[PDB]
């Protein structure tokens, strides 16, 4: 049906109309989860579900707590929250793929394209377009907003199941949703996780995007630098099993919601600076349950495996030589500082920051759109 | 009970043991079964060489498999053999044993590893009593099930627990049964690393005979040895990594449905054996996990190794076998060692190596098991 939203005018100039999408999970679907929820078991106690710092993963008082919690989470009004954004799919390459996103009126507005990662999704960024759309009317708005799913992620179908498929093809893929809509003489892109990959593929690769912003820069001490990651020795787990034995791991954590929350809720527990709301993580997560994203979200993590000759951001062929800004957020994984960053490409925008982690859209939205504007609009040149 | 005549000089009488799980665990089971969802096609779960793990047909399959799988007559086989349990520093310790009725019959224990159990060792006693009547059986056996597995309780749920505690109780069970006078270790997966430390900090240990030493290097043999032990460490420790850094999420991830529980362990099962494994050897594995909540129980080991030392345990000097030390080669093991390999980790009087067999080699070739461990027992043991 015919459904008029503000911020939903398709740009002049695109050459693929999208076609409007909201979400509207089945009333049985609702229903299910909460009786599997209800019925999963949990573990007994042991010594390490016991450790109250989490120093060996979730706690079984955390894990209870939660099925608690989320035996009474309401869909419905998070489903309304997401529903007052402009969405809509594109089928490229035999793909659904899903965007939100914020049109301006302007002719010349920039356009910007913001990319999630693991475990993430398009939510990450609400609060975010939030605090644009408060700002901005559609007329006074600078910048077309682009949230894309990736392939895999939520209302975004595959990736395909007779190939295999990687960053590369994620970045082609999402560049052509920015083809679509028109924005071949320019756009930014604003990534982390696993999207700070999708970034700069896209950067050095496409012509289409002009800059790129990353609040993420997975690298070691470059070797180009003569002469504290807690992360690689003990939260590298859940990478090794990705990349080695997804098909696995997939079908272990599609049986039971409850296994899927275990497993993404550690990743919001530890990896945030600002503490994560366990209602921003039930969200999530029942967001993957219903659109069963995990298993088909983790087809990045092979890349790793074996383990390449150079770090894809270590590696000459992808050196930025576009404008590159990068944002220091301290409670990231990996914090890396300028000196490491700049070894990876032509970067002319810094800014660190004193509070923030992982999630930097998320966690600090205000310090992210102040990093985000800024950006481009020192980089943009018409 | 035949073969179940408690040793002379036993100092702790064992208390008899058998099996009864609930129909109403049973059903529990079941329900849950039932319950699971299955994942979305996937590409990587299509590939049917299991490049990236278990096909979904395959975890399809036996969800639907087990729907008719039937405990009672698993449990029955089970209290088929000698079962009891000891209390030892508030464990409660099961064990499967066969005792003979020579006086000076040679004890030797069996140690099982993760994601096993003293199941694996049942094709073994079968062909013992088989050979053997109680009067002509050379040997008491001791099929012991690891603190955190099965039938055994723990570990503590207030203090951190490995394996030298593991060792020191595990030898407790032999203590127990008077064989302070002296008894064999056998060992693969972690239950090498037991037996290692048995040999080498255990009065009463006096040999060992392991069919694993997970190592590093110090033809064509040799060439696909290296080229799976390149394959495992590249591709076949996933859960090593979880299991040793993030035991509390996984734990918690799979005691959730016996069908993710049966995903993650069905892949081993798969991957590492040499002789291909009945699905209903699987199914009964996994059944008795779940009714035991063995899995967040039995993954503690792994973190010693995280943060890594410098030197492996079978590598390290404090770890060297000095006692009569004997090895069995089987091809598919996950780090299939050449015996120069394993030389340099003890005293290595006895090599065997095999044609056919993995990772579970009791489970896969319970004769060619057998024949080593009676070949090396003669060969070690003084008296």
């Amino acid at each position: 049906e015919f459904m008029a939203l503000a911020y939903s005018n398709i740009p002049l100039g695109a050459t693929v109309i999208p076609s409007p999408f909201q979400v509207h999970i089945s009333d049985e679907q609702i229903e299910e989860l909460q009786l599997l929820v209800k019925l999963s078991k949990l573990a007994p106690p042991t010594y390490e579900g016991l450790q109250q710092d989490r120093r060996y993963g979730i706690t079984n008082e955390w894990l209870a707590n939660a099925k608690e919690a989320w035996k009474s989470f309401d869909w419905r009004p998070a489903e309304s929250r997401i529903n007052s954004f402009p969405q809509f799919t594109y089928d490229i390459e035999g793909l659904t793929i899903h965007f939100v996103a914020l049109f301006s009126e302007k002719k010349d507005a920039i356009p910007i394209v913001l990319l999630h990662g693991w475990p993430g999704s398009f939510l990450e960024f609400l609060p975010v377009l939030t605090s644009i759309r408060d700002k901005y009317s559609p007329e006074t708005l600078p910048y077309h907003i682009v949230v894309p799913s990736l392939p895999g992620y939520t209302f975004s179908s595959g990736p395909p199941l007779d190939v295999n498929f990687n960053g590369e093809d994620t970045a082609r893929v999402i560049n052509k949703v920015m083809l679509n809509l028109g924005f071949e003489d320019g756009y930014v892109a604003q990534g982390g996780d696993i999207g700070s990959k999708i970034g700069r593929i896209l950067a050095v690769d496409h012509d289409a995007c002009k800059a790129v912003h990353l609040n993420c820069c997975y690298m070691g001490k470059p070797s180009s630098i003569p002469d504290a990651q807690w992360f690689a020795t003990f939260g590298s787990g859940y990478i090794v099993e990705h990349g080695t034995r997804p098909s696995t791991i997939g079908n272990a954590l599609s049986t039971s919601p409850v296994a899927l929350l275990s497993w993404i809720g550690e990743k919001f527990l530890d990896w945030a600076g600002e503490t994560i709301p366990l209602e921003t993580i039930l969200e999530s997560v029942t967001l993957y349950w219903f659109t069963e994203t995990f298993p088909r979200s983790i087809y990045h993590y092979r890349e790793n495996f074996p383990p390449p000759k150079l770090r894809h951001t270590e590696d000459p062929r992808w050196y930025i030589r576009k404008p590159f800004g990068f944002s220091y957020y301290p409670m990231e994984l990996v914090p890396t500082p300028r000196a490491w960053v700049e070894t990876t490409g032509n970067l002319v925008f810094w800014q660190a920051h004193e509070k923030g982690g992982h999630f930097a859209a998320l966690e600090r939205p205000q310090d992210y759109l102040d990093d985000l504007t800024a950006f481009c609009e020192q980089v943009w040149a018409g």
